[PDB]
């Protein structure tokens, strides 16, 4: 499925960064947080939203994903300063690329080239699909989130915050399935080069990561958006301002693990013997056996209880 505070949460384990989110993926519940609507330039993570732009299209049927794209100079490393350093797809003027192979550049090697070329494909230019990125950051409430350059690079206004990223890793995860797949893959070759997938917790040999990207920003540390499934429940942790790449590496993980052994995401409501409504909510494992619920529509209301508590409630109907 997808969608104020949880009642007896346990007490959150102490997180080692400038900014954190642990969110719920089938309800958006922060599970716990610190510092997360201070604005810090997201650096490379800036192509989620990028990828999201592409998903949207797709979905729009704007474009398709067999599209045949044509790569122009704009998209070539050789003559652009803008990119030398940066990490590449390493596309060539007038090669002739899918939607697919471009998105797989972008997602697998953080392509700033493949960036460049799918926004002139989609917005007919640079400038106009910064538009539709802080387009997209509006309908998606990303207050704190506002969009320079297609790539991330040669952007110093830019910026966000770890909630903001939690909230947009929420929305491509929800969006065209086979799109959010491509942050599992581990490897592209293109025009004979091959390069990793730079997210290492994909290959973590104790959980189901199939998370999002790593990052660093100058003078002001390391940045990380895992994803994590156990069973029939996602969650996503965002770290931002680790100290060094195996700090945020500890601490996401370190989120991750807490979410995923002390709460778990339940049905509460669906169709019956009390609602029109279906109703899901994160709650701490120790919490489940304490839980209890106190013409065509009707007249009373729900008053839903973890021990003596009554935490939320809704009408009452047939």
């Amino acid at each position: 499925h997808h969608s104020e505070n949880i009642p007896f949460s346990p007490q959150p384990p102490e997180i080692h960064a400038g900014s954190w989110v642990l969110m719920d993926y089938t309800t958006g519940q922060i599970l716990t947080a610190g510092n997360e609507h201070q604005q810090r330039n997201p650096a490379s993570l800036t192509k989620l939203m990028t990828g999201y732009v592409v998903d949207r299209a797709i979905d729009s049927h704007r474009i398709t994903p067999d599209d045949i794209v044509t790569v122009g100079r704009d998209a070539w490393a050789k003559d652009n300063p803008v990119f030398v350093g940066s990490s590449l797809m390493f596309l060539k003027e007038g090669d002739r690329v899918s939607v697919r192979d471009l998105s797989r550049g972008l997602i697998v090697d953080s392509g700033n080239d493949a960036c460049v070329a799918l926004a002139d494909y989609i917005a007919g230019g640079q400038r106009q699909f910064v538009e539709m990125m802080n387009n997209y950051a509006e309908k998606l409430h990303l207050k704190d989130t506002h969009f320079e350059t297609v790539h991330g690079l040669d952007a110093p206004g830019q910026h966000s915050s770890a909630y903001d990223l939690a909230v947009l890793s929420r929305a491509i995860i929800h969006g065209e399935p086979e799109f959010y797949h491509m942050y599992s893959e581990k490897s592209l070759t293109w025009n004979g080069i091959t390069q990793q997938n730079r997210n290492g917790l994909l290959w973590d040999k104790t959980m189901n990561v199939d998370g999002l990207k790593t990052g660093h920003t100058s003078g002001a540390g390391f940045n990380l958006i895992a994803s994590a499934v156990d069973g029939q429940r996602r969650l996503i942790a965002v770290v931002m301002g680790a100290d060094s790449a195996k700090g945020r590496e500890e601490e996401a993980r370190k989120l991750l693990r807490w979410g995923q052994q002390n709460f778990t995401t339940v049905q509460i409501l669906h169709r019956g013997k009390k609602t029109e409504q279906e109703f899901w909510m994160v709650l701490p494992k120790a919490e489940i056996p304490h839980i209890k619920a106190k013409a065509h529509q009707r007249v009373g209301e729900i008053e839903l209880y973890d021990r003596d508590k009554q935490v939320a409630h809704w009408p009452l109907v047939t």
